[PDB]
């Protein structure tokens, strides 16, 4: 007796500016933290970067027509910072804002719903130049600046609204693990850009109710539930440990203002704990949002991990598949290989059971409703004679994460939509062009740029009908 | 370095009335429905009853000295309502209070704190006969006169009181397994009295910030953590199910005032939810207790279980090792053995890490004070020669969870107490008198009545040690 999808559910698929528009200094665009850092060597796979990106700054009327054809209700992407304040903080670009507009009022023609994301990782370098963007509180009256100029050009447009994409990616890409701009590795330094993030994701909130008050907004969490390897008291706690380092780190205080007491205590041990400043509790604890914005991949399996043990660990950025590695918080846990899921040829957990869980354990601490913001497959895609995409390991993986988000909605989850990462195939930051996510294959790889062209996947069609019938085709 | 435990930690050690005081049938006390289950064949070990118990209704000032001697800094009691109101709800029995003010003025005269249980399962027999006891909403102004009664006459000695004692056993055990007064299996019943006890609950509470301003009070639940047996997704999910029916059902309502949402979906998907009535959830909403009375023993491992699978399992009466099975909701978990852990005679499980992993998911999830109000070892003991009852077996046991407690503390978890299960040998409901929990043996068993004499056990002086050093000593 399994609920059907709602009548308005939200089926989607979603991009991210520097990973999709290229044309990264035309029409007045300024410097973005990641143009500078993809320009670096070593940092991006093979040298890749998002100068051209899949040039959907130029071909955006093709690509909605092929959303259209779709028959996608709702279509997320984000809106560069750098194109609509070229400096961060001066006089606005209105070339950039005409871009979205032109955009928003494509997606609208075509009856699909846009969903905005206000940051997807890309402040603009004159910021980081300026104050150092997130590490500054300067940054919160600069965000909130940008996000009321798009509140006011597209509020009538636009209802649903995502403030920052994965902050606990950027953040501890950023500033743990020097693999996102600025490029740094100093716990102190990260636990502070974060706290500061915090609070701009709670003034825009503030700001959105005054400018936005029929929209729906909230942040999207890059959500990996975690399970412990076995019933081991010690690897139970381990698994409590990094539920609330890595989880409820970030969730409560997006949804009840307040940092975790026993994850705030370990860092205050060290004196790593963030800054407070008078205010910032109130302004954290008056900022509720609609709904739990998700992107989901995959779960992690821990146990336990003695003070002298596993810390940082190797990430696959290549596709061989088996070159990951145990990484950790020494004391607190360890990843361990869970035995029993598949994995994607960049190690991934393949889990569909886990966004049901995750759903669960969302609805049932936070009572939010939830917009899946991103989920996919990221794989190795041939092109085959004639055009042809055969890609049934996408269709198999969101085939089944879609039905057990039917199964959450049956336990009684509110999940708004679903937004398929990624509707056309894009530059993955660190991974370049050859794992593939969309529904659409662009033609081009890591050494050319070929002609661009899109085509089709089986997926697509798949999907099509999967929105045809409102899920009940999977 | 740990935290201390902070200067005025009530250590303590508890007990409940039908256990201990017999007197069933003295001064003006009423039946309850105790006095009248465990004299029905077959309904307890051996057919052992509390008409006499170890006698403590007669023998409280030995038993109060005895506590002095220890250097408790607390006594949890619970007092008898059929004492109180023979008949339930009649003219108050002023010799049955004058027992409990003896008893108060005893603790008090000595030190020691008393903290009060309201109901430990002994509801007068006269209103079962009236109305069907928790069946009925009469019984909420009935609780609630008799917590009104107690709280004004003891209100200006006892700061401490437990509304419910583990109504999640009292209610399941009367009214799904039959093993409890009324001795009724009717899942649909058993949440209709769940949800009376409910509202009695928040009824009192209410009542008590009326009549006892600068007191504390708080329900006690009967605590196990559920662990997933392994990393498989469908075990990590029957973890999620089991957490969530087995103790956010309670949890949730004592902190929120809500039920959860999944549990509640699939018992309406039964007809199987509670009869809701207008004023409930204002009322449930409106009764936030100062802490979560913790009642632990011991965590449960569980895994899948096929719609078919599992359901009521053998439970070890008798103290023979290794006659429990498992244990189910069909479609939902059921229990399995955890590997990593010892078990007693009776088979539970012995894991006090367990008892931290809980306090931390109770902090965590509802940022409340915890009172630890039992905790303790139930095992065979040998009187030997010399008066020597060399308890080791228990002292470890207590050891490992006092130690627990600090971690958590340190951790971050606020722990206004601990009362060990048990002051005394006392009587266990359906295990019998060789079940023995106490600091204090008491010569009986379930053969021969002999003298009930009291005997120091060697944990009797390792936890008088353990109050004189605060905790610094174990
Ligand atoms: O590109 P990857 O590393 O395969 O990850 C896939 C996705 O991750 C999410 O975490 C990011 O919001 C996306 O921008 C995209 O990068
Ligand atoms: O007596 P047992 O079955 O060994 O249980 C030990 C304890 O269970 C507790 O939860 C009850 O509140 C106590 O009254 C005592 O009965």
């Amino acid at each position: 007796h399994l609920k059907p999808f709602p009548p308005e559910f939200l089926w989607g698929a979603a991009s991210a500016a520097y990973q999709v528009e290229g044309a990264w200094n035309e029409d007045g665009k300024g410097l973005s933290v990641w143009d500078v850092f993809a320009k670096q060597p070593g940092r991006t796979f093979k040298g890749t970067n998002g100068d051209v990106a899949v040039d959907h700054y130029h071909r955006y009327q093709e690509d909605v027509a092929l959303m259209a054809e779709m028959g996608l209700k709702a279509y997320r992407f984000s809106v560069s910072w750098s194109r609509v304040f070229p400096d961060g903080n001066g006089a606005v670009n209105e070339k950039g804002l005409d871009f979205y507009d032109r955009l928003i009022e494509e997606l609208r023609n075509h009856g699909i719903e846009p969903i905005v994301t206000l940051y997807h990782w890309d402040v603009p370098q004159a910021l980081m130049d300026a104050y150092g963007a997130w590490e500054s509180r300067r940054i919160i009256d600069d965000f909130d600046r940008y996000a009321v100029t798009l509140f006011q050009r597209f509020g009538d447009r636009v209802k649903y609204w995502v403030t920052l994409n994965e902050q606990n990616i950027f953040i501890s890409f950023g500033y743990r693990l020097g693999l996102h701009p600025p490029g740094v590795k100093d716990m102190k330094r990260m636990y502070e850009a974060n706290h500061i993030a915090n609070l701009a994701n709670a003034k825009v909130i503030q700001s959105f109710r005054h400018y936005v008050p029929d929209g729906k907004i909230g942040p999207s969490f890059a959500y990996s539930p975690m399970y412990p390897y076995d019933s081991r008291p010690e690897n139970v706690l381990a698994f409590e440990n990094a539920e609330e380092f890595q989880n409820h780190w970030w969730m409560d205080v997006y949804a009840w203002g307040m940092y975790p007491q026993a994850a705030w205590n370990y860092l205050e041990s060290q004196g790593l704990e963030p800054t407070v400043a008078p205010g910032d509790w109130e302004l954290l604890q008056a900022a509720k949002p609609d709904f739990m914005g998700v992107n989901y991949y995959q779960t992690t399996t821990v146990e336990h991990n003695p003070p002298d043990g596993v810390g940082e660990g190797v990430m696959n950025t290549t596709g061989k598949k088996g070159t990951s590695t145990s990484s950790g918080i020494p004391g607190l846990f360890k990843t361990v290989r869970n035995p029993h899921v598949d994995t994607t040829n960049w190690d991934w957990a393949i889990d569909p059971v886990g966004l049901r869980i995750g759903l669960r354990r969302i609805a049932n601490r936070y009572q939010l409703p939830i917009l899946i913001t991103e989920n996919g497959l990221g794989e190795f895609d041939t092109l085959e004679p004639g055009d042809i995409v055969n890609d049934d390991y996408r269709i198999d993986y969101l085939r089944r994460h879609v039905q057990e988000i039917q199964r959450a909605i049956t336990d009684g989850v509110d999940v708004l939509g679903y937004c398929a990462w990624s509707f056309t195939d894009l530059l993955s930051w660190l991974n370049g062009y050859q794992k593939r996510y969309g529904f659409v294959y662009v033609n081009r790889d890591d050494e050319s740029e070929k002609d661009l062209r899109r085509i089709k996947k089986k997926s697509f069609y798949w999907y099509q009908r999967v929105i045809e019938t409102n899920g009940a085709e999977l």
